[PDB]
Order: structure tokens, then C-alpha cells, then sequence
DNA sequence: CTGTGGCCGTGGTC
DNA sequence: GACCACGGCCAC
């Protein structure tokens, strides 16, 4: 299979190079043929004689046509024909794309933005990750030696391990007797030890976690000082660190360093993305965390070095097999997308939409529209009309049957061809016209995104399929991740329609899809009330709580699925609403926030406090223990007993303060902000202390005991010292457990006051 | 930075 | 005290 490309410059001649690996033999195959080009649209064919002859200037290199090829293409559609221009090097393509669009015989030009590596993919129909070739993967991890207040990598890694599936192993340079630690004399012969296994096992991938941000760029500044040529790309390269977005990306040439923070990251919602917590996550087993407090103490007196290599040993083992679980999502979507598994695991879902769309575009001989300049994304920034979401009947309920409809929008896009090049196109046969905002859509032929979109949802639900049918929960586990991948990302065709710097952008087809999308929802409601007596709870979108009033379980539930068979035969196309659910009991506190349970005794909650980060540990624990007292039993009398039981505790300081720190990021320049939150405001102390805080940085902040702005009150919990601070009681009862609790507890007929 | 809809505490205004 | 913009995070 092919695992990544890219390109190289000899003699001013760029040559691909193509990452292989087939018959378990990794290969580099090379193409010097390969010229990149941008298409022209002419006023007349013969002024392509003085095209030809522009030229323009690259760092004293004089760049030149190198030959013209006249080629028939469409644009959203209509057939134009147009001119490749080829070039020598890429390069070239920047410094004369200018030149040629003004000269006065050029209407247009297209496809001039292109990375030349990715171009080659598409062009040549290749696919990164096809085939049933095995790959070799390792894991490594480092520990290091780290005191406060010193610069980066200033200290020695003091153990490197590494983990494949003959097992784990820990290099480091102190005697450490444990059958699986090799003993090295100095941290430059650790280093050059690890990188000799690298370069026998001959790995096809690379596993870390965070090693785009730590592991590697330790590593470099470590063989900067020791002077090591840290050679782990299977060309002789040493990782290429490069700057992706406000952070950075490390390529090893000829092999997928795959980095699971990234895609962890995006795939599960975690409180926290310790490497301890998403094992856990994923395999329902404890990892021990070992600070980097305990690492230098016991390197630096020689006790308990046992522990510090096992933790080591540990971390390599448990990123080697979540790398095991991961790759085969990553891979699948590599396919799906058509570029290295590096690019995708790591892109924001723009780039994966665009080029994806680039691939098929070629595949259709569609040429791509230009990304938009200054001016065109100044014009599109404005806003349209999004999904309906009800205010809900408050309160508590039974017998609730959810429906929900399946991939609304993208359905909504091929059932009405909602597409940029069917949009109010004259001339054909039969339309659809959006509800409200009255845009009309041919349906004489598949619209570009439309034709695309049915494939993915074709897969996604081969994995649902696959997934509920699957006995392993881990596995299970997996497949949803892999299945809820595919849904996002369908949705992001319709997002992209409204994204100011999409190509294919059409605000019109995405406010016709939230059109649909809207009488879709309103109605099935209004379907479901008036022909099956239901009385709809509570809807968001594309689905919709509700129940028969008095009706048993098995009544609700008989009656819904009759509702479905004849809401299903009236609707068109793939609009398909879907039995998502039942659930014994459900409070709904208002729109985006309520909790319900199943059958089971699962309790599923959406919005409310217990599922923010950024609320306190202890009004989440609160809410969550009263939510389990209503809703799995019918002890609201329990529910009270537990919350007076928090407001005292917090009254007496005998909860633990670790439970009252709040997680709130910054988001911008501290100087950029208009209003000064808490957490702001510890972050502005933090940086005149010269903590540096940079967008990304979260401010895990405690209320001490005051009467002022909260932030004037709120200090850092790296800093809280129980014997010099006495947290705010009051705070955490009025303003963090009271008022998630509370709008809860209002409709048993509580207050505030009977709660403290 | 795929899109819009929405809650709610905070610290301002009057 | 009523009110509003801000800012962060969450549901679709
Ligand atoms: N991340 C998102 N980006 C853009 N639009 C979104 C996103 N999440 C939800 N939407 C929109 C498009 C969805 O069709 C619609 C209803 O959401 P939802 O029911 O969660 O998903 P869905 O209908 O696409 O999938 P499913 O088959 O699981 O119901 O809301
Ligand atoms: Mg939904
Ligand atoms: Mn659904
Ligand atoms: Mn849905």
C-alpha cells in the first residue's frame, strides 16, 4: 500500500517520491515526470501564443511555460473549455498564477493552490492505506527530568520505552534490575540505543501520545545539545517539525508517525486526555500516573527508580495497544478522503471536506471553483436561519419514546439535489423549492455533493449495522467511534456550504437545507399529535421526545412504531425518521439541558451542569447524585437529603478543595478581551508573574472567601495552601451546587432555602 | 476556521 | 434590583 508521498528538488527538478510497502517490503518509488500546472480560461485560443511567453522571476531563476495542452472540462456542471499550463517546478506556479490572470486575454484561472505531493495523489488515482498489507507499528514514550522555573528539555530524558507486540521495553542510563530495562552509560547512549531499535524493527508506524508537542521536540533539543544525527526517517532524515495551526506536527519520513492525541482528542469527550484517563476510557482498566515531581526525586536519590521505569514501561505499552485499536479508524478514513493518514488524522475537517471534493472533481472532470480573496469573504459573512428546537413541557415524565431522523441534512441534500450547480438552473424538467427562502433546485441530474454523499451514509451504516451486532464492547466501542466519525462529517457538506472559505461555498443551499430541515421536524410533530394523540415533549432539530399521556409502556411504544411505518411511507427519498429510543423516565429542565433513563437504568444527560467542564466538580457530583435519586428510583425525599448534605460540608470546609476548582480556557490575547471573567483575571496575574498564557490555556482557578468580583477573589489551584486559605463556602453553595440542583428540584416543590 | 441554536454565570450599565 | 453583553461550553 501506499503510506505517504511527498517531494523533493534536484537540479531545480521536483521528484516524488512515494512511500510503499507491498509484499511486507518497504519501497520509495520515485516519479520525475509528474509537472504541476493551474488551468486558464482564454477570451480567444489564439492568444494562448502570448500566454505561453510570460514569464516571471523566483529567486533569480527566470520561470517559464513549459508546454500548454488544451483540455475540456465543466464548471458547476456547464461544459468550458480551458488550458493546462504545465510548469517546471511547482515553485513556479506562485511566483507567475499572478501575472498570467492579468494578462488581458485571460478570463480565469483555476486549480493554482494545490500542494504538488496531494495533487499527485488525485491525479495518478492513487490511495493511501488500500490493500491487505500489514503493517509494523511502535510505540515509544519518555521520561524526563523536570524542575520548575527552568527553560524546555533544559533537563536529560532519563528513560526512553517502546512497546510492539513482542512486548515493552525501557532504555535509560541509571542501574535499574528489572528484566525488561536496558542499562546504558550515558543519555547520548540511550538516545542512540533507541534510535538503533527504530532503525532494526524497521517500523511502518510510529505511535505517540502528544509526541507532535513533547516527545519529539524533547528529543531534538536533547540531541541539539548532544550533538546526535537523530536519524529515524528511512531515508536518513531526522523528524521534520512543523508548524500546524497554533501548534506543531512531526513527520518521520518513509513511516506514519501516528499521534493519538490529536485523534483521541476529537473522537472521545473526556474531562480529562491524560494518557491514564483515555485508557481507562477506552479499556476499562486503571494506569497509574507517576508526576513529574516523583520522577526527579527518585532519579535524583536513586529510590524507587523500580516505579518510575514501570510507569515508563506502561506508558509505551498502553500507546502501543490504543495505537492497535485507532489505526484501522484513521486508515478507513484515509481511504475515504484519499490522502496520507498523517494529513488526516491531523486536519481540521475543512482541508478533509476540500480534498475530498478536489478528488472527485478530477474524477468528474469538474473543475474546482478558486478559494475566495479579501473581498469575497467580506461578502460572505452573513448568517442564516439554523435548526427549530422547542421549549420543552418542563418536568418530570414517563414512557418516553424518542425519534430522530437519520442524517437530516445530508438526506435533505440528496432527496432535494441541493447543490451550487443546481441551484436555480433554468431549463429542466422538475424542481424542488425550499421551504420560506423559495430557492429552487434542478432534480434532472445528480447535483456535484449530492452524488457524493450517498456513499458515505451507505457506509456509516454498514458500521451501525455491523456495530449493534457486535459482542465485543470494545470493538462496539470502536465501530460507534467510527460510525459517529462518518456522521460528522457528512454534516460538515452542509456546514461547508456556509464555511466563508469553502470552494463549493452556497449560503443558499445551506439555508435551504435548514429550511427542509425545519418543516421536516415541525411536521412530524404536528403528524404525530394529531393522528396518534402523542404529546410531543421536547424537539431539537431533526428529533423529538414524547408519549401517550397515561399509556403504558408497551401502548407508547406499539403506537410509535405505527407512526413510523406511516410517517416513513410519506416521506420522500432518504428522509427516514428513525426509533432512536426508549427511556422509563425523563426531566427536562429547558432547551439543550435534560436527562432521561432507560430500561437498563442508564441515565443519559444532555447539557445540564454534570456534562460542562467548566462548572466545579462538586455541583456536578451534586447533580448527578440527584438525578440518580429521581430518575433510577422516585426518592425525591433522597435527592435532599444529599444536597444538604454538600451546602453542609462546604459550610464546614470538609470537602475536599480539589472538588471546587473550575476549568475555564482562554481563548485569545490576554489584551484582546473585553470583559474580565475569573479567569481571566487569574490569567492576567499569571502573565504579569510571567507565566506566558497563550490561547488553548486553561485557567483551573479556586473562589476564597470574599465579597467582591468573584475574579478578584479567585486564585490559581497550583497556589492554594489550606493552612493560608479558607475557600469561598458561600460561593460553591449559592452559585455552583444551589443553581444546578435548584432548577431541578423546582418541580418537586423545593427552594433554595431547603436545601442549605 | 463545517454550520446555527442555546444556556447561564459574570460584571458591567442604569 | 432589572437589564444586557460578554464569554465559554454544549446540543443539534
Ligand atoms: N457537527 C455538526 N455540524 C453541522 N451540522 C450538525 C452537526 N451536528 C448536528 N448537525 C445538524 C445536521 C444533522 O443532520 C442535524 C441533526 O443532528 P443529529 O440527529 O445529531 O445527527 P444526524 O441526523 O446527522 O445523524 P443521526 O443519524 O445519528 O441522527 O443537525
Ligand atoms: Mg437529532
Ligand atoms: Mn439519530
Ligand atoms: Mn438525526
Amino acid at each position: 500500500m501506499i503510506l505517504d508521498t511527498d517531494y523533493i528538488t534536484e537540479d531545480g527538478k521536483p521528484v516524488i517520491r512515494i512511500f510503499k510497502k507491498e509484499n511486507g517490503e518497504f519501497k520509495i518509488e520515485y516519479d520525475r515526470t509528474f509537472e504541476p500546472y493551474f488551468y486558464a480560461l482564454l477570451k480567444d485560443d489564439s492568444a494562448i501564443e502570448e500566454v505561453k511567453k510570460i514569464t516571471a522571476e523566483r529567486h533569480g531563476t527566470v520561470v517559464t511555460v513549459k508546454r500548454v495542452e488544451k483540455v475540456q472540462k465543466k464548471f458547476l456542471g456547464r461544459p468550458v473549455e480551458v488550458w493546462k499550463l504545465y510548469f517546471t517546478h511547482p515553485q513556479d506556479v506562485p511566483a507567475i498564477r499572478d501575472k498570467i490572470r492579468e494578462h488581458p486575454a485571460v478570463i480565469d484561472i483555476y486549480e493554482y493552490d494545490i500542494p504538488f505531493a496531494k495533487r499527485y495523489l488525485i491525479d495518478k488515482g492513487l490511495v493511501p492505506m488500500e490493500g491487505d498489507e500489514e503493517l509494523k507499528m511502535l510505540a515509544f514514550a519518555i521520561a524526563t527530568l523536570y524542575h520548575e522555573g527552568e527553560e524546555f528539555a533544559e533537563g536529560p530524558i532519563l528513560m526512553i520505552s517502546y512497546a510492539d507486540e513482542e512486548g515493552a521495553r525501557v532504555i535509560t542510563w541509571k542501574n535499574v534490575d528489572l528484566p525488561y530495562v536496558d542499562v546504558v552509560s550515558t543519555e547520548r547512549e540511550m538516545i542512540k540505543r533507541f534510535l538503533r531499535v527504530v532503525k532494526e524493527k524497521d517500523p511502518d508506524v510510529l505511535i505517540t501520545y502528544n509526541g507532535d508537542n513533547f516527545d519529539f521536540a524533547y528529543l531534538k533539543k536533547r540531541c541539539e545539545k548532544l550533538g546526535i544525527n537523530f536519524a529515524l526517517g528511512r531515508d536518513g532524515s531526522e523528524p521534520k517539525i512543523q508548524r500546524m495551526g497554533d501548534r506543531f506536527a512531526v513527520e518521520v519520513k518513509g513511516r506514519i508517525h501516528f499521534d493519538l492525541y490529536p485523534v483521541i482528542r476529537r473522537t472521545i469527550n473526556l474531562p480529562t486526555y491524560t494518557l491514564e484517563a483515555v485508557y481507562e476510557a477506552v479499556f476499562g482498566q486503571p494506569k497509574e500516573k507517576v508526576y513529574a515531581e516523583e520522577i526527579t526525586t527518585a532519579w535524583e536519590t536513586g529510590e524507587n527508580l523500580e516505579r518510575v521505569a514501570r510507569y515508563s514501561m506502561e506508558d509505551a505499552k498502553v500507546t502501543y495497544e490504543l495505537g492497535k485499536e485507532f489505526l484501522p479508524m484513521e486508515a478507513q478514513l484515509s481511504r475515504l478522503i484519499g490522502q496520507s493518514l498523517w494529513d488526516v488524522s491531523r486536519s481540521s475537517t475543512g482541508n478533509l471536506v476540500e480534498w475530498f471534493l478536489l478528488r472527485k472533481a478530477y474524477e468528474r472532470n469538474e473543475l474546482a471553483p478558486n478559494k475566495p480573496d479579501e473581498k469575497e469573504l467580506a461578502r460572505r459573512r452573513q448568517s442564516y436561519e439554523g435548526g427549530y428546537v422547542k421549549e420543552p413541557e418542563r418536568g418530570l415524565w414517563e414512557n418516553i419514546v424518542y425519534l430522530d431522523f437519520r442524517s437530516l441534512y445530508p438526506s435533505i441534500i440528496i432527496t432535494h439535489n441541493v447543490s451550487p450547480d443546481t441551484l436555480n438552473r433554468e431549463g429542466c424538467k422538475e424542481y424542488d423549492v425550499a421551504p420560506q427562502v423559495g430557492h429552487r433546485f434542478c432534480k434532472d441530474f445528480p447535483g456535484f455533493i449530492p452524488s457524493l454523499l450517498g456513499d458515505l451514509l451507505e457506509e456509516r451504516q454498514k458500521i451501525k449495522k455491523k456495530m449493534k451486532a457486535t459482542i465485543d464492547p470494545i470493538e462496539r466501542k470502536l465501530l460507534d467511534y467510527r460510525q459517529r466519525a462518518i456522521k460528522i462529517l457528512a454534516n460538515s457538506y452542509y456546514g461547508y456550504y456556509g464555511y466563508a472559505r469553502a470552494r463549493w461555498y452556497c449560503k443558499e443551499c445551506a439555508e435551504s437545507v435548514t429550511a427542509w430541515g425545519r418543516e421536516y421536524i415541525t411536521m412530524t410533530i404536528k403528524e404525530i399529535e394529531e393522528k396518534y394523540g402523542f404529546k410531543v415533549i421536547y424537539s431539537d432539530t431533526d428529533g423529538f421526545f414524547a408519549t401517550i399521556p397515561g399509556a403504558d409502556a408497551e401502548t407508547v411504544k406499539k403506537k410509535a412504531m405505527e407512526f413510523l411505518k406511516y410517517i416513513n411511507a410519506k416521506l420522500p427519498g432518504a428522509l427516514e425518521l428513525e426509533y432512536e429510543g426508549f427511556y422509563k423516565r425523563g426531566f427536562f429542565v429547558t432547551k439543550k439541558k435534560y436527562a432521561v433513563i432507560d430500561e437498563e437504568g442508564k441515565i443519559t444527560t444532555r447539557g445540564l451542569e454534570i456534562v460542562r467542564r467548566d462548572w466545579s466538580e462538586i455541583a456536578k457530583e451534586t447533580q448527578a447524585r440527584v438525578l440518580e435519586a429521581l430518575l433510577k428510583d422516585g426518592d425525591v425525599e433522597k435527592a435532599v437529603r444529599i444536597v444538604k448534605e454538600v451546602t453542609e460540608k462546604l459550610s464546614k470546609y470538609e470537602v475536599p478543595p480539589e472538588k471546587l476548582v473550575i476549568h475555564e480556557q482562554i481563548t485569545r490575547d490576554l489584551k484582546d478581551y473585553k470583559a474580565t471573567g475569573p479567569h481571566v483575571a487569574v490569567a492576567k496575574r499569571l502573565a504579569a508573574r510571567g507565566v506566558k498564557i497563550r490561547p488553548g490555556t486553561v485557567i483551573s482557578y479556586i473562589v476564597l472567601k470574599g465579597s467582591g468580583r468573584i475574579g478578584d477573589r479567585a486564585i490559581p489551584f497550583d497556589e492554594f495552601d489550606p493552612t493560608k486559605h479558607k475557600y469561598d463556602a458561600e460561593y460553591y453553595i449559592e452559585n455552583q451546587v444551589l443553581p444546578a440542583v435548584e432548577r431541578i428540584l423546582r418541580a418537586f416543590g423545593y427552594r433554595k432555602e431547603d436545601l442549605r
